[PDB]
């Protein structure tokens, strides 16, 4: 790699590897549209097993980022609409505060406070109906936006309904193997998981709990070849060859709402290019992140905005994940490690390589 890249990586992500007790991490660095590759530490204390370009790692919420290309790309095919009730694709879904609620309020998590999580006492579909059927919204759809896998899980699922594909199949199908990522799953083969690294966790070795809906909300494990590849393909989505996955893609970096500084697309979230570092910084704590916000609507929605950082967080029990790319300047970053460790370390780092390379 360029010498510039070589420094500025050491210098910023073995400091925060050494602040943040980092056992394994992951990063590409895409600059001028080509990956760079850095590795440091274990997948597997125990073991001695060090952190390669083949080490799958847990991408937590960072999924999202998949399913709303997934939705994109059902858009594109004519299969949903953004502005479909949900009772169309669920009729059992009767009780009346689901009147109004879209898909567009699924993927966005404006339908009015449905709850971060699915409970863990879903375990059935009819669990998951009975769960739904019983929410109370505490404010009127598309007025409010409080991040939830309940609200962007269920529209995942429904999404791929037309398809007569399951969401796995249809996720695999239709992206993964589109582009090319041979070493992302939902669910890890057998002959995959000696690749599969260990979160730690208050320093115990831990995995990702199965859950409802967890597929479309924070489920996705994946390498940072791969994932460099994910970041090459919304950079650039005219170089994917399948339209409809193409057109995907870019309706994921649509604008669809505005609060304060922050645009909500389909998974991915954006900002004008410049962007205030601090906010984006400031704004992935948890406290902030997860908060209810009021959101204004954007009518039509802006189509993606070339001059945008745009970005996901992601973590799980042992894991923290974070992706960021600049399109019109075709500068990214992912950084994949098996400890969850606070967002705003993670975008700082971020925008110290980024910036530094601009
Ligand atoms: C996106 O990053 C969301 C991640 N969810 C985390 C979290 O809430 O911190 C997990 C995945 C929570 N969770 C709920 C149900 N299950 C199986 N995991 S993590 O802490 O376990
Ligand atoms: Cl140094
Ligand atoms: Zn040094
Ligand atoms: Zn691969
Ligand atoms: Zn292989």
């Amino acid at each position: 790699a360029p010498q510039q890249i070589n420094d500025i990586v050491h210098r910023t992500i073995t400091p925060l590897i050494e602040q943040q007790k980092i056992p394994g991490m992951a990063v590409a660095v895409i600059y001028q549209g080509k990956p760079y590759y850095f590795t440091w530490g274990y997948a597997d204390i125990a073991k001695k097993q060090p952190v390669t370009q083949q080490t799958l790692f847990e991408l937590g919420s960072v999924s999202k980022t998949f399913t709303g290309v997934l939705g994109g790309d059902a858009i594109a095919r004519g299969e949903i609409k953004l502005s479909d009730p949900t009772t169309k694709y669920w009729p059992e879904l009767t009780a009346k505060q689901w009147n109004g609620i879209t898909l567009l309020h699924l993927a966005t998590y404006t339908a009015g406070g449905l709850p971060l999580q699915v409970p863990d006492e879903v375990k059935s579909s009819s669990d998951l109906l009975r769960f739904y059927q019983n929410w109370q919204p505490a404010w009127a759809p598309g007025t409010q936006r409080l991040y939830a896998n309940s609200s962007i899980g269920l529209f995942g699922a429904l999404a791929v309904k037309p398809s007569g594909l399951s969401f796995e199949q249809a996720m695999q199908t239709r992206v993964f193997q589109p582009l090319k990522l041979n070493h992302t799953w939902i669910n890890v083969p057998p002959a995959e998981e000696k690749n599969y690294a260990w979160g730690y966790r208050e320093g115990k070795a831990v995995h990702v709990s199965p859950g409802a809906l967890d597929a479309e909300a924070y489920g996705v494990k994946s390498t940072i070849e791969d994932m460099a590849r994910w970041v090459q393909s919304n950079l650039k989505p005219l170089d994917i060859n399948e339209k409809t996955l193409q057109q995907g893609i870019q309706l994921a970096q649509s604008r669809y709402w505005q609060t304060g500084d922050m645009y909500q697309g389909l998974g991915w979230e954006m900002l004008d290019w410049p962007v205030n570092p601090d906010s984006i910084i400031n704004g992935s704590d948890n406290k902030i992140a997860l908060a209810a916000r009021p959101v204004k609507a954007i009518t039509p929605p802006t189509p993606a905005v070339r001059a945008s950082w745009v970005h996901k967080t992601g973590a799980t029990g042992g894991f923290g994940s974070y992706v960021a790319f600049i399109p019109e300047k075709e500068l990214g970053i992912v950084m994949l490690a098996n400890k969850n460790y606070p967002n705003p370390a993670r975008v700082d780092a971020a925008w110290q390589i980024l910036n530094a390379l601009q």
